[PDB]
């Protein structure tokens, strides 16, 4: 019944908030809708896989808060395999490449690719991390989808195709579904294009030994019976002295403050008395999550390594169910596996098939891409379609359609009386990731510590010391990368000499 | 506890479904979240206004279902005042005009405006009312916003400003927020641009004497205590023999079937056991409602009529709070009033202000547009911001952002086990309107009757005879309107 703070949601963000509050000597309860903690992180354990992450999994340099939290809980990371060649499969044909990015040989196509990525980062520098609506051209960029932007910037189909796949992979949505301002923000708040897409030196470098679900589970161990499983919150009342929070199984909790640690749109599942202020009321109907099936196909051996492929495949084309894969083999070298994402409209399209039919499509794809008949002999298959989760709404995260971020963005973490907002969607650095969940959870907890007079305002927003275990290499450009002209820049140079 | 059908939502759609099932001899219960019925229709009474519609209000020809249902409930209509001249206010100046549409004098601009409305209607003709995702170019049009379409079609800033205002007024959303495919379907399924925007012979022809809120109130009167007020539904369990529907105040209802008669996104307020199927689970997170404040300024007399203005103003620009107005005077000539909509982003921006501040801004606009100091002396003011409503989510209706209609559209009225779907959003003719609400409620009711073996499949979808009181005239075009070239077509011809 009675406590200091009710945390709604027992994913990373809610667990991280409850831990900070508990450590500060406050009585907290966590109310969790599911029969488990972890939310968008979920580690499945059985004999055939040992363990496998079916949700969030990858951590990388600059993600210092999740790395510190997991380290403090006794967790270790290992490196995702990138020793052998990556593959870029384009127009039915595979192009092995060393290094982080697929090489472009045609000089014109090269000027267009270079300019695309450079401009994305150039535009991002204009966007404040903590207030994207404040960018000088916010309105202009928000009233445009990513599709319109790619149509404007990319002077070759090659660049447009790769940029489209990049959008699909980063935000599990179609270029036409998403605001250009929002997507440019999302990339910039992760540290830029390189940092977001890279394995070595980027968001995909590492995973946790034993799975990422251990972060939430181990916080549950520390909190004991303070975590209430199968308590979907249905009702929040702020009319009286103390906040009343009701769950679906008719339990009532009473607190001084509430942290909402759930995807913004899932706030729709709760009835509010008094009603939410107008802007939030409408915002939560405007912020859908992406669509993705995460698929892991298990083999006897990591046969791709023998052919000198690491297992990273960037796969273009409508015919392909999976647009991106990584080696999901255990750090020990066993349970050989390929992890692939079925992204956006394909998640929708292929959900109609059975498990076995999807498995068949993935193997036949991998066989073609890796030039290997062995791909046709899987030993096991696991998958999770996140579109079907009542208490997630999708994965990886919330995207903003055109128009929304400039109109409703400033509401996302604005307190509603005694309700404070966490969840990765409210982060200012790696929002959408496990990293952002920790940031938002800990910041929301500290907003409440401030409200209670226990800390100064200057301590609500805290920087994180850099991990000594996963240090970040800076993102560098070369002279030619900075100053080579765009395609229309080259055309302007041509018409100037011939005049 | 026990009944044949639970209807969730006591708006026009739920009430229409409940009346039909009740009329068939079934035991129905209506579970309504608010302390009132009507939903997006709300009629307020006091001695200053007598009665005023703060939500949905207008009906017109081809809306034969709402007209029939209202007539059966003992309601009468009256005609919205359009006797005198309409006003187009452009670049700080008023241009009065007779006839339905604002005249255009520049020859390039004329061709541009003419081509725009024609192309809209031409595109609509390839879009099936009952399945817009089956349009030949469905994905192409769905992956474009209306702003992109407008940038592509409109060669003049004049045509683009007016087309933008048209989108704003029709769907209370910005051109960049909405799917081209969806908006084109929305117009088509109201009978086309002329039908949707016209007062005489269109959607704004008439109001109900006493208010439209009586539609819901009078069906509640029929149903008596079968309607449960302040019963927000929180939980629907379909794992057992009968369906179990729980409310927030802890009541349990048990039925053979359920009708969901609420805006699709509001289905999110309900926890489902078992979970909804995937496509619906995501669909209901992707479908917001628009933003609008409806504002009514009262005056001692309808002074605009003296200047040969009807009170309808079409007002261009960012500066103006209200882009569109109608005379809201009672048919008797008293309670003189101008109704105006604060649309889309302006509803967000101006909600920051106080009621008095909004009133002042409106009066100053009307004084400018009508060219009258009398506009500065209001006797009363009523307004309702629909954006703040927990159990509506906005007004007028649900809009589809780019990508969604082709991906999720077929999900809208697909039953989930024993849950059938009503609400104006699921209609195929005048969806978004009170008309669509009746169509959908009655169709979802008949789906259940068919699932009960009471009627054949053929009878789920039923045509409506034309209203004898409000007959429709056909929509005509001239030879020149059909064959005059577009701007690029005049250019290609030169
Ligand atoms: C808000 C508004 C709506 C309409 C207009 C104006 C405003 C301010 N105007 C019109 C126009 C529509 C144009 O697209 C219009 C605009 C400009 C020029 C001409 C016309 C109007 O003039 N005519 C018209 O026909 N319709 C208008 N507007 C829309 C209609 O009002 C609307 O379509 C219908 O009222 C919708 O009916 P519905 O039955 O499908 O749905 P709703 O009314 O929302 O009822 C749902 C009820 O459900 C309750 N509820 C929600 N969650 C619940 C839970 N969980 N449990 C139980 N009950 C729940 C809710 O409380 C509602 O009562
Ligand atoms: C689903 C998924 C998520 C992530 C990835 C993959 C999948 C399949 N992958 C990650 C990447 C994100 C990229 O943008 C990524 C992809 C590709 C390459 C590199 C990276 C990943 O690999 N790393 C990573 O850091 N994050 C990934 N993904 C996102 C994370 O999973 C996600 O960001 C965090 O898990 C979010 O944490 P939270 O903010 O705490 O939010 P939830 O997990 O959703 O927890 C909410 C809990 O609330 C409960 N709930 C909901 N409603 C309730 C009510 N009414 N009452 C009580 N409780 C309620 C719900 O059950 C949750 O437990």
């Amino acid at each position: 019944n009675k406590c200091d703070v009710v945390v709604v949601g027992g994913g990373i963000s809610g667990m991280a908030a409850a831990k900070l509050l508990h450590d500060s000597g406050l009585n907290v309860v966590v109310l969790e809708a599911r029969d488990r903690v972890g939310g968008r992180t979920y580690t499945l354990r059985n004999q055939k896989v040992k363990y496998v992450d079916l949700g969030g999994s990858y951590v990388g340099p600059t993600q210092n808060r999740i790395l510190r939290l997991a380290k403090e809980l006794g967790l270790e990371t290992y490196k995702v395999n990138e020793v052998e060649r990556l593959i870029h499969h384009v127009k039915g044909k595979s192009y092995p490449f060393r290094g982080p990015f697929p090489p472009v040989w045609n000089p014109i196509t090269y000027l267009d690719h270079n300019n695309f990525w450079r401009t994305m980062d150039d535009m991002g520098r204009e966007i404040p991390s903590d207030a994207p609506w404040k960018a000088p051209l916010a309105e202009e960029w928000d009233n445009m989808t990513m599709k319109e932007l790619l149509d404007k910037l990319c002077w070759t189909e090659s660049a447009k195709q790769l940029a489209t796949l990049f959008v699909n992979l980063c935000v599990t949505a179609e270029t036409h579904e998403v605001s250009a301002l929002w997507f440019l923000w999302y990339v910039k708040q992760c540290g830029g294009t390189t940092r977001i897409i890279s394995t070595t030196n980027g968001g995909q470098e590492r995973k946790f030994v034993g799975g990422s679900g251990q972060v939430s589970e181990r916080i549950m161990d520390l909190l004991g019976d303070r975590v209430k499983l199968e308590r979907p919150v249905i009702y929040i009342d702020q009319t009286r002295e103390n906040v009343l929070v009701e769950t679906l199984n008719h339990e009532m909790y009473e607190a001084k403050y509430v942290i909402s640690a759930i995807p913004p749109t899932l706030g729709m599942k709760i009835h509010f008395n008094p009603p939410l202020p107008m802007m939030r009321n409408q915002m939560i109907t405007r912020v859908p999550l992406g669509s993705v099936i995460k698929c892991i196909v298990y083999y006897k051996e990591p046969f791709w390594r023998k052919k000198d492929y690491c297992g990273t495949m960037i796969i273009d084309g409508e015919e392909a169910p999976v647009a991106y894969t990584l080696d999901d083999t255990k750090p020990e070298g066993n349970y050989a596996a390929i992890m692939g994402f079925i992204l956006a409209h394909k998640a929708r399209k292929l959900a109609r098939l059975t498990k076995e039919e999807r498995l068949k499509k993935l193997c036949e794809l991998y066989a073609k891409v890796l030039g290997s008949l062995e791909a046709l002999e899987p030993v096991h298959y696991e998958e999770k379609n996140w579109c079907e989760e009542q208490y997630s709404g999708g994965c990886y995260t919330t995207y903003f359609p055109p128009g929304i971020l400039t109109q409703y963005g400033r509401v996302l973490r604005q307190p509603v009386d005694r309700i404070y907002f966490a969840g990765t969607e409210t982060a200012t650095h790696w929002s959408g990731y496990m990293e952002g969940a920790v940031e938002a959870g800990e910041r929301a907890a500290r907003e409440i510590l401030h409200a209670m007079g226990k800390i100064p305002e200057d301590e609500i927003w805290q920087s994180e010391p850099e991990s000594v275990d996963v240090p970040a290499q800076p993102i560098t450009t070369t002279f030619l990368e900075r100053h080579l002209p765009s395609v229309p820049g080259l055309l302007r140079l041509i018409g100037l000499t011939t005049i």
